[PDB]
This record gives structure tokens, C-alpha cells and sequence, in this order.
DNA sequence: CGCGCGGGA
DNA sequence: CCCGCGC
């Protein structure tokens, strides 16, 4: 975020061009440019980007999300003067309070109202109880009294709450998540009246949003229930309509939920006081809200002076009236427990699957249980973020290891002189040069061997934020504290400043976007500054300074005393390691499994990043797109377990060996890897990993470049390997880590292990001469699949998934033989809906395959941070 | 292999 | 919209 500027995020369905005019008027008076953007998935994108000290200066969203944001410290406490607070309705300030602190400015107010057809019904009923009689007369005329969305509890809640239902009890400025108000007498009476309407055929259990909107907008029903977002569509229709206060129930007002569109200030913003004056003196004025409202209407508004103007529209007045009779939507993440439980209960009470009593009793206990587990998971997550490696570090152990490392450096130097140079396999290694292209030979049917540097340039120097560690003492410090044990005397360790690492990450993404999501001239310019480490074994540690960010070390953790004073007040984590695997039995096994899975047709071909490149995938996916998928694997894997006439599990044995052999090679150098696996894979997720690894998906590419990118929904560390087939020369195709300032050509069997959702990376396009093929493959954790599979396991039994898969393949085929392609798709669609409903139930019970950040919905940015402190 | 159909969202 | 699937 740039100081001296203001960037605003607001959803695309709002008047952003009108807001831009307020910023343009702001830029005139003070010289501060205001940029309004409307990113997609704004509710998801803001907590992900704000948690890293980045993102907008101001966020516009429904107030209910902002308590979640405040729990994570993403929002600044706003400080309106008492005079300014008087300009806005009191209840709107209540909607933007967390922990007794104001955390946002209210802007607009929305709630459900009663919408009625003036020709069908000149005087709409003041009470719910009149509606059955009124419906009887309208039925005689070929109409109905009322249709509205019964599928979503947002729409049915006003009736359920009228006589006493509530979500979470509010007291002393806090929501008590132990106190859910779904099971009291008022809620029961509300839901009962609703189902009595259905039972007496006044309403249909099937009516959803689309059916009710189409019915009201065509003149078929006299009333609906909807919010101000629905008025535009009625305004194109022929219906003469009004908007009024919801009916009462037992003489009590219906209590719709109230959503307050609010502007909050990013905690990481350097422009807090500028954002405050823009919001107070420019937006929250009559002129300000007008400019927005003219673009797209705000509805009702929190600013009293402008709301008195808007309320001349009876639809606005009704909106604010129902809002003031309503229930401010609770601003805590545990509302998700509430929504799922009440949605289920209303659907079951309406269909007859449960009585009202049974439906609400289960919703009460299930929402409270789910809300509780949500808290337990959120506190458990802080423990995994702050967890420490088994302690092997000590001053005594540091020194012993330094001496061993120092001995090995002399051995390596001796056999370097004896041999005439440095080699990785048969490839001559010279750090003075950058390997722009290189030759491979294939003398026998084993893997092709890197033999000769062809094109080169002088090797660029390390960027300023990356420094090679010279000291065996420092090397031993980091090796013991970080769980890294590279080839003694034949590796280089680097320290990378965390702040500069983050900036360089941003510069790299900027370049890729400026190039048109491709390796173009901006990416090439970065590449020309990358230092080649081809043939080397290296590890990069990032050092985070103690806040006197992308990375979240716990500076309350145990501290070691570094040999190097410059580590003091810093925490280190492992962001990347490059290994060179000597060819032998393990590379034989790995290469053979890739060949077996290719020959047997077990790779699913897919395209990534649009059409950036082609990737083949295998492993324990769950492609929910495939309606009949109900077990681990791509569709080819599901089929092979049934159609094989030899051994149904053969490919699962092949995949486990493939994952475990790669894992084993890596674990020998990187002892933190099994600790990471043990820390983040749940008991419920373990059966859906490939063997005893943190890998569930394996990719495979063939002579493919990949644009620079961050992965997002993968694990904390990713493994990538390469191996070659046939002879030839490869130009380009480097793996590039531009935020670390390095790149390399893969040789006989190079592996990189790195933090793929945190370190930008990609692969340059290549040109080949001869038959040479460079095979690349990622082993990674794609946590969506393991979560959905862990959820399916809890619903049906882990071992029952193969039987379900078998049956579902069998009856999709039967439909295709009997009634053709269209019937088969109908059966698969029914299977998907059954599957979906099973997954949601288990997801609602907090069944999980991996531990995840509740705020970001992603895995931690790093693990196993070690704090260093050198007191004098 | 291309393009439709599809789920989740 | 997208490191699927099938005619
Ligand atoms: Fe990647």
C-alpha cells in the first residue's frame, strides 16, 4: 500500500463510478489520487491480502464480515467525533462495533420488506394471520396471496424471529456463541405458522428465489418478500407494486436481518487519517452519497440527512422501517454454523422430514456444537503456526557440526582439485557462468545425462537482499534449527531479507501481468538479473525482523543464541531448497513409476491458467465436476479399479511408491518435511494422502514453460522434480525464483522444495534440438480434495467409497445403454446432489483433512519459525 | 482432439 | 471460471 494515496475496494454491483467521482472531487481539494477498484471474490480476497499487510486502504462490504476481520486485526479502530456520530442513525453504529470498538463507517442499510401488487391487493395485510383467508379469495380468482423464497433462511427468518427467535444472544457488547435462539417457543411458533401455510396449500415447499420472482413479476401472486435489489426487475415489468412493513405475527413485528454496507480502514494502511477525512467529509455527506446513489441506488442510508431525502420514496421508508424493527446480522464467523443448521431445519420442517419441534431442537444443538468447534479449531491453528521442530540445536551441537562441515569443505576442495573442476553428475559446474542452454546424452536406456554447457553468459550477481552464508558456524546454526541437512561441504546457504522478498514477489507478478500473463520482455528483464545455481545444492532461509507482513513468526517463541549477531531480533524460515539427486536406485524407481502411469493411461490431461500450458495430473483428486465421482482419484483411476482383470489396486500401489520414494529422497536432506506432514494432515486426511507423505496430487509436464505465479490452494511446501529422456540440446526452460534472485537448469535429477504459495516461480519457454524431452513434475498438497474426501469418509466410511464408486459407475453405464447419453447425465447429476449434501453435512460438523487458516481459508505461509536473540 | 456439458460457487 | 469428463 502506497503512502500518499488511497485505493478503495467495493463490490462490482455497487455504484463504484459514483464513488470514483467522490474520489475525483477529493483529489481536487487535497491532491490525493483515489483509485476505486471492484475485484472479484472481494469477500474472500480482502482477508487473504490484508493479512499480508497489502490490499486496499478502504474496504466496502456488509458489516457482518467485519467482526471476523477485526478478530484477525485487519481493521483500524476508527475515531469519529461525537458530533460526527450524531449524523448517522444510532443502530448503524451498533452494526460496526467489535469488542466495544468502532471498526467501520456505516454507509447504507438494507432489510427485507413486503412487496405487494396494488391491483390484486389495494390494502396489504398488516398481519401474517390474515394471509390464509386472503389466499382463499385470491385462489378463487386464479391467484395466490404470497410467494417468496422458502429455500434460504434469510428469507424465512423474519417470521421465525418475530415472536422470539434469535441467532446468538448479544450482551455486554459481545455475541454469546453458547446461546443460540433457534429452539425457544417464539421460534417454534413462527416456523409452525410457516409450515401450516404449506400444509394448507397456501404456499409450496418448493418455491425458491427464481420461482417467486417470476411469479410476482408476472402478476400471479399478490405479495412477495424481497429486498431493494429486486426492485429494478419489478420496474421493467407491468406490475403496479408497493413496498411496505412486513406483516406482524402474534402482534410482534417480523424481524428481518439487517445488513449495513460499511467502509473499514485497513490496519496496514499508512493513510489512515486521509481515509478518515475522505469518509467523513466527502463520502458521508448529501453530495457524497448522492454521487454514489445516482450511479447505482444505495437503498436506505445511514446518514440521517440524506435518508430523510431518500425516504420520500415510500420503498426506502419501508426499508428503513423494517430495518429498525429487525435484527442486526451478527458480525462473527460463527454465523455460518447458524445458517447451515437453520437452512436444514426449515427445509426438513417444510417437507415433513421433521416436525417443527424436532427440526429446531437439532438445529439448536448442531449450531452450538459447530460454533464451539469453530472456536477450538481457530485456537488449534495458532498452535500449528507457532509449532517448533524437535530441538537438535545447541551451542555444543552447533560447534561440532561446524567442524564436520569445515572438514567436508576441505575434502570437496581436495577432490575438486584432483578432478580438475566441480561436477554435478557428468555436468561441469562453474558458478562464473549462467547456463543458457545445455546438451544431454542418452547412451543407454537409463535417464538422459546432462553433459555439456552450450550457450552461456557471465553469471549475474546475487541481488542485494540475498547473501550467501560464509561461516560454518552460521551454516550449522541454521541447519540444526531449521531441519535442513544438505550434502556436507557441497552446498550453499543463503539468507534473504523478508521485506525485500515480499517486494520482489510483487515486482515479479507485476512483470507477468505487464507481459500479458506470459513470459514477455518484463519477465525476461527480471530473468537477466537472476543468478544461475545450475548444478548446485542450495537452501534459502528468509529472515523476518521483529516488529519493533506475509510471514507470521511468533516472537514469543523459544529463542536460540546465534553465532552471527545480525540474526538477533529475527526469525528464520525455509523458503526454498534445491537438491541434486545422484542417479541410482531411487531415481530408477521414480522414473519407472512415471513411465508405468503414463503407459497405463492414468494421467488426466488438463490445461492450467487458461491455456498457458498443458499439464497431466494423477493422484488422489476428487473432481466434484464429475457427478459420479465419489472416491479418490481422477476418472481414469476410478475405472481401472473396476475394469482391471489382474489387480484392482495396482495404480494405488504405483502412486504410493511414487510419492513415498520422492518423499524419502527429500526427507533425508530436509528433516522438517515429515514434521510438516505430521503437523498439518489430520487423522481423517491421512487415508487420502499418497502414502505417508504430504502429497496428494502429482503433475507431469513435457517440454513445457509456465508463467510466473503463486500457487494458492496448495500446501506449505511443494516438491518439483525433473528428469530427461533422449539426447539433444535444451535452450531456455529454466526454473526461475525471481524473488530469490536465482534460476537454474535441471540436470540429471534436480529437485526443488519450496514454499509455493509464498514464493513466485515459473519456468521459461524452451527450444530443443534433437529428441530430448524434459519431464517436469510437481508433488503437492491440494487441500480441497483431501478435505472433501475426508468429508466423504466420515459420511460413508473410508472403505465403502470403492463400493459406492463401483455402483455409481455401474448404474451410469446402465442408463447410458438403456436410455442413452441424456439419461446417464441425469443420473450423474442426481449422484452429485446426493454427494454434495453429504459433504456439506460433514463440512458443517467441521470434518477436515488438513488444518487451515480460518481467516484466509489457506494453509500457513510458512512453518517452524526459529527466533534468534543475542543479548550482550 | 474438439467441443458440449457439467459441479461448485 | 477452472492442475475435468466424455461424445
Ligand atoms: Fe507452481
Amino acid at each position: 500500500i502506497e503512502e500518499g494515496k488511497l485505493v478503495i475496494w467495493i463490490n462490482g454491483d455497487k455504484g463504484y463510478n459514483g464513488l470514483a467521482e467522490v474520489g475525483k472531487k477529493f483529489e481536487k481539494d487535497t491532491g490525493i489520487k483515489v483509485t476505486v477498484e471492484h475485484p472479484d471474490k472481494l469477500e474472500e480476497k480482502f482477508p487473504q491480502v490484508a493479512a499480508t499487510g497489502d490490499g486496499p486502504d478502504i474496504i466496502f462490504w456488509a458489516h457482518d464480515r467485519f467482526g471476523g476481520y477485526a478478530q484477525s486485526g485487519l481493521l483500524a479502530e476508527i475515531t469519529p467525533a461525537a458530533a460526527f456520530q450524531d449524523k448517522l442513525y444510532p443502530f448503524t453504529w451498533d452494526a460496526v462495533r467489535y469488542n466495544g470498538k468502532l471498526i467501520a463507517y456505516p454507509i447504507a442499510v438494507e432489510a427485507l420488506s413486503l412487496i405487494y401488487n396494488k391491483d390484486l391487493l389495494p390494502n396489504p395485510p398488516k398481519t401474517w394471520e390474515e394471509i390464509p383467508a386472503l389466499d382463499k379469495e385470491l385462489k378463487a380468482k386464479g391467484k395466490s396471496a404470497l410467494m417468496f423464497n422458502l429455500q434460504e433462511p434469510y428469507f424465512t427468518w423474519p417470521l421465525i424471529a418475530a415472536d422470539g427467535g434469535y441467532a446468538f444472544k448479544y450482551a455486554a457488547g459481545k455475541y454469546d456463541i453458547k446461546d443460540v435462539g433457534v429452539d425457544n417457543a417464539g421460534a417454534k411458533a413462527g416456523l409452525t405458522f410457516l409450515v401450516d401455510l404449506i400444509k394448507n396449500k397456501h404456499m409450496n415447499a418448493d418455491t425458491d428465489y427464481s420461482i417467486a420472482e417470476a411469479a410476482f413479476n408476472k402478476g400471479e401472486t399478490a405479495m412477495t418478500i424481497n429486498g431493494p435489489w429486486a426492485w429494478s426487475n419489478i420496474d421493467t415489468s407491468a406490475v403496479n407494486y408497493g413496498v411496505t412493513v412486513l406483516p406482524t405475527f402474534k402482534g410482534q413485528p417480523s424481524k428481518p436481518f439487517v445488513g449495513v454496507l460499511s467502509a473499514g480502514i485497513n490496519a496496514a494502511s499508512p493513510n489512515k487519517e486521509l481515509a478518515k477525512e475522505f469518509l467523513e467529509n466527502y463520502l458521508l455527506t448529501d453530495e457524497g452519497l448522492e454521487a454514489v446513489n445516482k450511479d447505482k441506488p444505495l437503498g436506505a442510508v445511514a446518514l440521517k440527512s440524506y435518508e430523510e431525502e431518500l425516504a420520500k420514496d415510500p420503498r426506502i421508508a419501508a426499508t428503513m422501517e423494517n430495518a429498525q424493527k429487525g435484527e442486526i446480522m451478527p458480525n462473527i464467523p460463527q454465523m455460518s454454523a447458524f445458517w447451515y443448521a437453520v437452512r436444514t431445519a426449515v427445509i426438513n420442517a417444510a417437507s415433513g422430514r421433521q416436525t417443527v419441534d424436532a427440526a429446531l431442537a437439532a438445529a439448536q444443538t448442531n449450531a452450538a456444537r459447530a460454533a464451539a468447534m469453530s472456536v477450538a479449531l481457530a485456537s488449534e491453528y495458532q498452535l500449528v503456526q507457532n509449532a517448533q521442530l524437535p530441538q537438535r540445536w545447541s551451542q555444543s551441537a552447533r560447534k561440532s557440526l561446524a567442524i564436520l562441515e569445515a572438514t567436508a569443505r576441505k575434502e570437496a576442495t581436495a577432490q575438486m582439485e584432483a578432478a580438475g573442476g566441480s561436477f554435478c553428475g557428468q555436468f561441469p559446474v562453474d558458478p562464473a557462468f549462467k547456463v543458457l542452454s545445455l546438451e544431454y546424452s542418452a547412451p543407454n536406456p537409463d535417464i538422459a545425462r546432462a553433459i555439456r554447457r552450450v550457450d552461456s553468459v557471465p553469471n549475474p550477481p546475487l541481488p542485494s537482499h540475498v547473501v550467501a552464508i560464509q561461516s560454518t558456524a552460521v551454516d550449522a546454526d541454521l541447519s540444526l534449527a531449521m531441519g535442513v541437512s544438505l550434502t556436507p561441504g557441497r552446498h550453499t546457504s543463503y539468507l534473504v531479507d523478508a521485506r525485500a522478498l515480499q517486494q520482489s514477489n510483487s515486482a515479479a507478478v507485476a512483470a507477468r501481468k505487464a507481459d500479458g500473463d506470459k513470459w514477455g520482455p518484463a519477465c525476461d528483464e527480471m530473468f537477466r538479473g537472476c543468478r544461475c545455481v545450475t548444478g548446485q545444492e542450495v537452501v534459502f532461509y528468509t529472515a523476518v525482523k521483529e516488529p519493533a507482513s506475509l510471514f507470521k513468526p511468533s516472537f514469543d517463541g523459544p529463542a536460540f543464541r546465534p553465532s552471527w549477531g545480525e540474526l538477533s531480533g529475527k526469525a528464520t524460515g525455509v523458503v526454498a531448497c534445491v537438491l541434486q539427486v545422484p542417479i541410482g536406485k531411487e531415481t530408477d524407481i521414480i522414473c519407472a513409476e512415471y513411465d508405468n502411469l503414463v503407459s497405463k493411461g492414468q494421467f488426466a490431461t488438463v490445461d492450467r491458467f487458461g491455456g498457458d500450458h498443458t499439464v497431466n495430473m494423477t493422484g488422489n483428486a476428487l473432481i466434484q465436476n464429475d457427478g459420479k465421482a465419489i472416491s479418490k482419484g481422477y476418472a481414469v483411476a476410478h475405472r481401472a479399479r473396476v475394469t482391471s482383470n489382474v489387480y484392482g489396486k495396482a495404480n494405488d500401489v504405483s502412486l504410493q511408491r511414487l510419492a513415498e520414494t520422492v518423499w524419502s529422497v527429500v526427507e533425508k536432506r530436509l528433516s522438517f518435511m515429515p514434521a510438516y506432514r505430521d503437523l498439518v494432515i489430520t487423522e481423517q486426511g491421512k487415508p487420502f494422502m499418497l502414502g505417508a507423505t504430504a502429497t496428494n496430487i502429482i503433475s507431469l509436464t513435457e517440454n513445457q514453460g509456465v508463467m510466473l505465479h503463486l500457487d494458492t490452494d496448495d500446501g506449505v511446501w511443494t516438491i518439483i522434480l525433473w528428469f530427461h529422456r533422449h539426447s539433444g540440446i535444451i535452450a531456455g526452460g529454466e526454473f526461475v525464483l525471481p524473488s530469490l534472485g536465482i534460476s537454474f537448469q535441471p540436470l540429471d535429477f534436480t529437485i526443488v522444495v519450496f514454499a509455493a504459495n509464498t514464493i513466485v516461480h515459473g519456468t521459461r519457454p524452451l527450444q530443443t534440438t534433437g529428441k530430448i524431452i524434459r519431464w517436469g513434475s510437481s508433488h503437492f498438497l491440494r487441500f480441497k480434495d483431501v478435505n472433501a474426501l475426508a468429508q466423504l469418509g466420515a459420511a460413508y466410511g473410508v472403505d465403502e467409497l470403492d463400493a459406492k464408486q463401483r455402483d455409481q459407475l455401474e448404474e451410469v453405464d446402465a442408463a447410458n445403454s438403456k436410455d442413452g447419453v441424456g439419461a446417464a447425465r441425469r443420473v450423474a447429476s442426481c449422484m452429485a446432489a446426493e454427494r454434495k449434501a453429504a459433504i456439506e453435512a460433514q463440512k458443517a460438523a467441521c470434518v477436515r483433512g488438513v488444518v487451515m487458516n480460518p481467516c484466509t481459508g489457506r494453509m500457513p505461509s510458512l512453518l517452524f519459525w526459529q527466533v534468534w536473540r543475542k543479548p550482550p
